[PDB]
């Protein structure tokens, strides 16, 4: 993800590139 309210990591490991950017990484 990048823009939304549900974090992409919610049921996933930190495979996302956003994993150090808490300003980012969501979906809806």
């Amino acid at each position: 993800g990048g823009d939304g309210s549900i974090a992409e990591y919610f049921n996933r490991p930190m495979h996302i590139h956003d994993w150090q950017i808490m300003d980012s990484g969501y979906y809806g």
